[PDB]
DNA sequence: TAGTGCCGGAGATGT
DNA sequence: CACATCTCCGGCACT
């Protein structure tokens, strides 16, 4: 209703414009906030939160493990990975999506 | 070093 | 009373 932080993740993830910040690794659904502060800037404005930032924002992020949306790359700072069905959600797999985005 | 990433518990919060 | 954060925090690890 008042979207959810994984499902931006995803909007952005999927907007070419957005790359600068946020994109994926070309592994799979693994992806990297290349600039946290951006991503958490723009999460902060969506849901009218002034304050808001990367260690906040992450802890959204870490609530997701036990919920098996979005798991942690152990070792690559800022990167994650959705672990869900996003191929169903989505309609694409990993390397459709990545070559529609141009991901390198 | 202190700074920063990262973790997960807990009370607060409400575009 | 639910719910997804939001905010804060003591802790551990790495540089």
């Amino acid at each position: 209703g008042p979207i959810q932080l994984w499902q931006f993740l995803l909007e952005l993830l999927t907007d070419k414009s957005c790359q600068s910040f946020i994109s994926w690794t070309g592994d799979g659904w693994e992806f990297k906030l290349s600039d946290p502060d951006e991503v958490a800037r723009r999460w902060g404005k969506r849901k009218n939160k002034p304050k808001m930032n990367y260690e906040k924002l992450s802890r959204g992020l870490r609530y997701y493990y036990d919920k098996n949306i979005i798991h942690k790359t152990a070792g690559k700072r800022y990167v994650y990975r959705f672990v869900c069905d996003l191929q169903s959600l989505l309609g694409y797999t990993p390397e459709e999506l990545h070559a529609m985005l141009d991901v390198k």
